[PDB]
Formats: C-alpha cells, sequence, structure tokens
C-alpha cells in the first residue's frame, strides 16, 4: 500500500526520503534545477498546518522513482524545511489551477 497517495501516484517513505535528500543538498549548495528553479521557497498560501517550522522549500517527487534532474516536474512535491525536516507531500492533482492539496 502507499505511504502517500498523490492522485494516482503511489509513494513509499523511501521514495520521499530519496527526493528530499536530493532537494535539500541542492538547497544547501544554492543550486537550482528546472525551469521553475527547484528547490524553491514554498509560501504555504494554502495554509497547510505543518508540524515542522518555516521556511519551507518544495522539490518535485517523480512517479518514475527517479530523482528530479530537470524537464517536467510533474504535479507532486516534497516540502522540507531549513532543518531538513519533512513538512508534507503535496500535489496539483485534484487542486484547481496551480493550487495544491495534500497527498493522503
Ligand atoms: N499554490 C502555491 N504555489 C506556490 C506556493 N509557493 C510558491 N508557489 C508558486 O506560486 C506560483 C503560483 O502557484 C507558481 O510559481 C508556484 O510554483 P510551483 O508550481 O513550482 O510550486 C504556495 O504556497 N502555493
Amino acid at each position: 500500500a502507499c505511504d502517500y497517495t498523490c492522485g494516482s501516484n503511489c509513494y513509499s517513505s523511501s521514495d520521499v526520503s530519496t527526493a528530499q535528500a536530493a532537494g535539500y543538498k541542492l538547497h544547501e549548495d544554492g543550486e537550482t534545477v528546472g525551469s521553475n528553479s527547484y528547490p524553491h521557497k514554498y509560501n504555504n498560501y494554502e495554509g497547510f498546518d505543518f508540524s515542522v517550522s518555516s521556511p519551507y522549500y518544495e522539490w518535485p517527487i517523480l512517479s518514475s522513482g527517479d530523482v528530479y534532474s530537470g524537464g517536467s516536474p510533474g504535479a507532486d512535491r516534497v516540502v522540507f524545511n531549513e532543518n531538513n525536516q519533512l513538512a508534507g507531500v503535496i500535489t496539483h492533482t485534484g487542486a484547481s489551477g496551480n493550487n495544491f492539496v495534500e497527498c493522503t
């Protein structure tokens, strides 16, 4: 069964830790990838009650199992903080426009 289900996409904890480790080292290195320049700040417009503190950063998580390296980010994201603490897994899947909803 899925630890996080983003629409139709299924992720285990391992998938999430892997994406997150990747996202956080580029953040620490001040490196960005992709046309959207990931990882980038996540403002939490949605108002998600995360149990970890701000600021937050979002990094894509791919259904392929591959780590993001440019190209299309897909609709799923891992949100981590400055301490490299997981805040949550979110998606545009099922959200209207560029809004986000949590992955279950
Ligand atoms: N919906 C949403 N988009 C955010 C937030 N923070 C940054 N973004 C960005 O705000 C714009 C409109 O949503 C996009 O550039 C989006 O980028 P992402 O698509 O890369 O996440 C946030 O909290 N919510």
